[PDB]
């Protein structure tokens, strides 16, 4: 894995979180 896939994921990651949760 590279910096920027890393990168990458915590952003569509962190995104759909902060967006919704499963609560």
């Amino acid at each position: 894995e590279t910096p920027a896939q890393r990168q990458a994921r915590l952003l569509r990651m962190s995104a759909y979180a902060a967006k919704r949760q499963a609560s």
